[PDB]
């Protein structure tokens, strides 16, 4: 029968197949699970979950990178939604046409406006000694801004607001009272983004997006309606809840960590450096690609579905010594916390100016704060939660 199937019948090479049984993996998983079935499972960088579909998670810093960097091996075709489903020439012309609209200089430009915002809604809250954060502040601060830099008019913020927190609570008892709910939410939000493009095809506005997009051309022809819209849609899913929770995060860890809370508050020149190592430290996403190759990554078949979670690539102690301390002063911080690849995130640098600028201004008028109730473990916020500040 069969002997030594470790080796390669007739030459004798030992095979250099990753070492690992599937799990029972559950991708909607946090990040401190995702850590920990890693370390126990991991082989040679990556476990395979048998859940569901299947798919291969990587889990070092290195693998994660190279297939971020690799599109014509780890596909993001899935379904077509701009630019995030697109490769190739035709995504970097999408790129190119959006690259104005979230350059650097315009986050600074747009700054004086952020810092307004953040000013005049926590000056509206200072009195009473306790918010809601995400609920009350940073959710409406984070869209408000969306807003701005999109052109949608602030008049319909709450409208987007009401859709944004129904997707959020899409997986909670339905509440009869709400007039968007989980299966009404996109396709309100659909609704929306197509009057929004009748309004500024009727009345084209100077430095509006979507006025721009009108004349853009993308493979040589004009852009269609549907992936105008495609678009749209795109930066409203993609534009508040990562910013929303790395700004909530954050927060709650200075509630609770007076050390850090104290060199936040007297050590302005370091929180540039601690709003990084925060979007290292509360990274969660975990991209998604198609291997189309066998032997893809060295361990997926082609066809499978691959994970790219940033919590593991973010920790790598190859990269990242001490992973789970947060040290503002961490002198190698290479983070991935917006992917890499020609995906890496278009609003990094808007939204490293808005986590930035609301602490800094939250720090201004509440300079001392905690948790309401410091018998609790402070858990990772993420999906459904209620950051309480007190101060
Ligand atoms: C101003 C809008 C905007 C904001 C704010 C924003 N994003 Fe993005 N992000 C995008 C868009 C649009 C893409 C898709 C880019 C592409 O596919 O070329 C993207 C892509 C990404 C990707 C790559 C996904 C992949 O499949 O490769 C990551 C990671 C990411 N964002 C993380 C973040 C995080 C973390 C934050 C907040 C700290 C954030 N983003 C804030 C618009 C935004």
């Amino acid at each position: 029968g069969g002997m030594q199937a470790d080796k390669c019948p007739v030459t004798g090479a030992t095979a250099t197949t990753a070492r690992g049984d599937s799990v029972e993996f559950d991708f909607f998983a946090a990040p401190q699970a995702y850590r920990r079935v890693a370390a126990e499972h991991r082989a040679d960088g990556a476990f395979h979950s048998s859940r569901g579909d299947s798919f291969w998670v990587l889990s070092t810093y290195e693998g994660i990178c190279a297939a971020f960097r690799d599109e014509d091996t780890f596909s993001v075709s899935r379904e077509r939604w701009i630019p995030l489903t697109i490769q190739g020439r035709t995504h970097n012309e999408w790129r190119r046409r959006l690259a104005a609209w979230f350059t650097p200089q315009r986050a600074r430009d747009l700054t004086p406006a952020i810092r307004a915002n953040a000013r005049r809604r926590i000056s509206a809250f200072v009195d009473r000694g306790e918010v809601s954060f995400s609920d009350e502040f940073a959710r409406p601060y984070v869209l408000e801004n969306l807003m701005l830099a999109v052109g949608w008019p602030l008049a319909d913020l709450d409208h987007l607001l009401a859709i944004n927190v129904a997707m959020i609570r899409s997986r909670e008892a339905p509440d009869p009272r709400q007039a968007f709910n989980a299966e009404t939410a996109f396709p309100a939000l659909q609704e929306y983004v197509r009057r929004h493009v009748a309004r500024r095809r009727a009345e084209p506005v100077e430095g509006d997006l979507t006025s721009a997009t009108f004349d853009w051309e993308i493979d040589g022809t004009p852009v269609s309606d549907a992936d105008r819209e495609s678009l749209l849609t795109v930066l409203f899913l993609a534009g508040v809840d990562s910013t929303v929770n790395h700004m909530a995060n954050g927060i709650q860890h200075l509630a609770h960590h007076p050390g850090d809370r104290h060199r936040f508050l007297r050590d302005p020149e370091v929180r540039p450096a601690a709003v990084e190592e925060f979007l290292r430290v509360n990274s969660c996403m975990y991209p998604g690609r198609l291997a189309t190759r066998e032997g893809a990554g060295g361990v997926a078949s082609q066809g499978d579905t691959v994970l790219l979670p940033l919590a593991l690539a973010n920790y790598d102690p190859a990269v990242f010594p001490e992973p789970e301390r947060v040290d503002f002063d961490r002198e190698q911080n290479p983070h991935i916390a917006f992917g890499t690849g020609h995906h890496q995130c278009l609003g990094a640098a808007y939204a490293r100016a808005q986590i930035l600028t609301a602490w800094e201004e939250w720090h201004e008028l509440i300079p001392d704060y905690r948790l309401p109730d410091p018998t609790v473990e402070p858990p990772f916020l993420r999906n459904v939660y209620d950051l309480r500040i007190v101060w």
